[PDB]
């Protein structure tokens, strides 16, 4: 059988927006265009909120799976994104903080479960993009930060089990994204990754290999093939993301389909998602993004460049191409 | 015949210090303990200075060059890594703000000859690192970046045509390196590089591949491969540096020897770079850098991690496996 | 006494092509007029280069609605600052040339909305602290090193800016602020050296209270530079604003010192120059003041709105003004 | 009356466990003792929390080396700032708990150098603005109503430290700084609000000429502020400073509307209180003015050093002083 192809939202957007009812329309849109490309899921990024808003955020997502249902799309799929923050931080050294992190990410899971989803993604252990600093605004890298990132490891371990045994229950499976130093401090490697969850005692607590993260920082196709066939023994290769070394067009680019793939096909039979960041707001500074956008219809003017469907198409065409190569 | 392989001095250092004599004998040291491993040549970072210092610069590499042959090194091949800054802007959109910059790269060209060498390469059109801001410090991406980007290549492009006249009676190839975007605003891509040298007649003025780059930035191995032949047949393949995507360890990553280095070896009988960034102070930030320090003898304590030597044996011995798969 | 106020109350950009924002231009002059202002300050937004004909006559066709608007009576001055682009200062003579089109441009837009004084940071351009290369400060007397070569090349462009705004019937006045917004002119005595190699007496100075009590050498060195710039003709404006940039009425402004040497030689108008709480200066001049509420843009609240404050503002001007003379 | 001066003219770290930087402090008191300086404000660096009992011995052998050099008789103030770490304002418990054990260590070290006055930002972390997850800045009302949160946890935090200072016999001086520096308490009447909710009056406020020109609400509403808090019994100490933290013999500091009020209740020491432009400073503050350079540290130049401008400072103190009395 073939597998199911789903595509992230960061074509598009940052925050679903679940309570704004017009809003709705325009997901509800690009759902249907992509699933005439052959997309089966899509991967929802859940934008951080207030604490006092928990209830009022699970209703919105609920509601959201409920308006495309109404809309013929019951069968679609949806795996969420969500990562930990400077506030809602798990490796905190205080008690407090990690415990109204566990909250937040366990906020997280019931809105994965309330859009039918079972798998929720990303980097739930050291906040994104957060690079640790001294009191008088150093950077702190190298040894200096691998130092750091133990202690803040050894916080995290018990704080992810617990959400682990929650996500147990919930039916949703955490897959943990390590992700290029130039992103965030730390888990970088699938090396870092898996020596974190050796403190870990709950399975549902897994990994996402995502192509763009494992090839900027990964440790080569001999390394990685024992790394995956490790994880799959666990039963912790929960998720796995296409994506190119630069984020976007995935069928212009680097991406050793068969080295990556091939060890993977072996051992994991869930969904492979496309992720392609395109070069709106929320990404051009943090992802430095010197590429021209591929223009959303309707959103944005269009112009003579690939538009957001174009490479959508594209990259579902590749991928499949590919995966027809292994087999 | 086997191909020369070179190494880096941004293992250790980006600045020579031609005119420190204690910091002389640590530069000789690490070339015969590195020699040792069978490189035959270095790369030299150029520290930017002052122009009133022109003249007392080239008498210092002079010197750093005699001391060299003085120490048994004659045969010892450089070459230089030079950009451009954000003073000595040859794309700038001031007449003499261009032509101090083409001083200043004709001095860089003048202390490349002075060292023997036969290769200045780097970020020489558009000021390395230099994001360009509104005046009221906006950041500039994605299509707005590529429309200021034109403009700037339009005022580099005769600038650079003379600087190629002035390095071929110099006997100094130009090679110019496209530069991922997560270092720089651009050339990212081997194909804007092409663009960009379409407008420079002289073939003194080519490129750089850094696998590191290529992988980062670039199209795929087919698209690759026509950029390559084609660069050959102008005679602007310049030099060649082979780097990991983490630029760091270059045997344990996803550089893909095969299709990279296959296309050019046909074509490219010059000698082939190991670039390692060594996580040194000059590279932690601007590299962003989690990884630990390959530990410098002498300078740096001993610790129970690869040392920079250990990096730079491994790594040429990589290079010559690879090579001589391809053979 | 004419007392001004300036639209930094409200806005960095007075959209002069955007009809709905006449209304509100004219709405918030009307309102102030009551307090009894007599004129007003509006900062000039800068633009891109190809646009001088075009902002030439948006401003012309602002002073007009004005003047339809029964507003023929009203003063204008303007604020003008050179930037990073437009920089007189630069090392690079067309840099300098394309600064000194652009403060030529606003030469034309102060005139035609009938002023007679531009003022403002246009030697060193506004907030633009030099870095290295490798974008590390330069600060202290490393940064005084630097001032003194670009002081050097902006001399000449200010003279011919001068010579321009003679013709042009509008004074330039060169505004000392403080090391907290600006590497420099900070000080009076560093602006009254810049002009000793500028020709044009049209290039002159504002002297801004908060300025002055930021940066300035106290009662007894300011009297003999005031004295010092009414002798060289140079002291074209005077801006009264507390050393906090808000609320003038509850201040530190030593009222006394700061317009007794002032009043003896000036007789032109004095602006009182409150920079509220809005998304343009929040940043730039770390404001953890509560914002004095725009109403009708922003929802009222029980503290103090732009109006009570800009009120407030004119009353104690007059008082103090008033216990001099 | 006793005149102090502060360490910042040279330093933001005494090195006490340094034996060479010993010598160096030893020669810059004796020096500044001539010009008739009684006391030093000393600057202690914050450090790692496992090292408060290493501080306590290190700065207890540094009293210990001056007392042997024949400076008994010098007295001794602290200046301590929470940090983004050691932070009492935090919403966690153990955060607050630590900010608490760094502060009482540095009680212990103030009271070990025969202090009596230990001051400075111990409420709000110095300098740390706060921002949302995603890096935006948070100023004006929004600041404000944050500042509610961080104040109301403070309070019992700053309650217990000065039960324990108390004890230890050292007066805690809590600082209103300006809004350039800080995010708060940046005025006397946001100080005097906090104040409130803390019972211990061993915990009180320290008034610096400088932030109170910056932020402060006049010589009207602040002699009202001086005489309230003298009923209080909070007034614990005073700095003389001028507004751009430099030279105090040639500034705007309104000495008698400034010392009036306070020389009417206050007997303790006053403190000069120069911020020279050393590394430490020449961003934080973005200092434009040249280094008033250190005797056998910096080479000399034209400009004044920090021996001359320490000795003006005092001369003016002194004189202002003389003028009220
Ligand atoms: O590499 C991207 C990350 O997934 C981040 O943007 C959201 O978690
Ligand atoms: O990618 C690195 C560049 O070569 C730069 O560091 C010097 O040019
Ligand atoms: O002191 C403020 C300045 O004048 C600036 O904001 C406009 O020029
Ligand atoms: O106003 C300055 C502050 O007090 C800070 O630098 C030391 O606490
Ligand atoms: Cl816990
Ligand atoms: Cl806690
Ligand atoms: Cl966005
Ligand atoms: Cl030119
Ligand atoms: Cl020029
Ligand atoms: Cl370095
Ligand atoms: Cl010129
Ligand atoms: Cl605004
Ligand atoms: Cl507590
Ligand atoms: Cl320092
Ligand atoms: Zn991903
Ligand atoms: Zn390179
Ligand atoms: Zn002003
Ligand atoms: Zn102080």
């Amino acid at each position: 059988a073939t597998s199911d192809i789903y595509i992230s939202f960061f074509m598009f957007t940052t925050n679903l927006q679940p309570d704004n009812l017009d809003y709705r329309r325009i997901v509800v849109a690009h759902i249907k265009k992509l699933q005439r490309f052959g997309y089966s899921g899509f991967e929802f990024p859940i934008a951080p909120g207030l604490p006092e808003n928990y209830a009022q955020d699970l209703e919105n997502y609920t509601n959201l799976r409920h308006y495309l249902d109404s809309e013929g799309l019951e069968n679609v799929k949806i795996s969420t994104n969500v990562g930990a923050t400077r506030t809602f931080d798990p490796s905190s050294n205080y008690p407090e903080q990690r415990q109204e992190a566990l909250e937040y990410l366990k906020s997280r899971v019931d809105i994965t479960a309330a859009l039918g989803g079972e798998i929720m993604m990303g980097p739930i252990v050291i906040p994104y993009g957060v690079f640790p600093t001294t009191d008088f605004n150093e950077p702190i890298w190298s040894d200096e930060l691998q130092e750091h990132l133990k202690v803040r490891y050894a916080n995290a371990q018990p704080i992810l089990d617990k959400l682990g045994e929650y996500a147990e229950i919930k039916k949703v499976k955490l897959a943990i994204e390590p992700i290029t130093h130039w992103e965030t401090p730390g888990p970088n490697k699938l090396s870092q990754l898996i020596e974190f969850l050796k403190g870990v005692k709950s399975k549902q607590v897994g990994v996402v290999i995502d192509s763009a993260h494992e090839i900027l920082d990964g440790e080569g196709p001999e390394i990685f093939k024992t790394q995956v066939e490790y994880l799959a023994q666990q039963g912790r290769l929960h998720y796995v993301q296409v994506s190119p070394p630069d984020r976007g067009a995935l069928h212009t680019s680097w991406l050793p389909w068969k080295s990556f793939l091939t060890p993977i096909v072996k051992v994991y039979d869930g969904p492979i998602a496309v992720e392609i960041f395109n070069a709106i707001p929320a990404f051009t500074n943090s992802l430095r993004l010197t590429r021209r956008k591929f223009w959303i219809p309707d959103e944005d003017p269009p112009n003579q460049y690939p538009n957001a469907y174009d490479i959508a198409d594209e990259a579902i065409k590749v991928t499949r191409k590919e995966l027809k190569k292994i087999g």
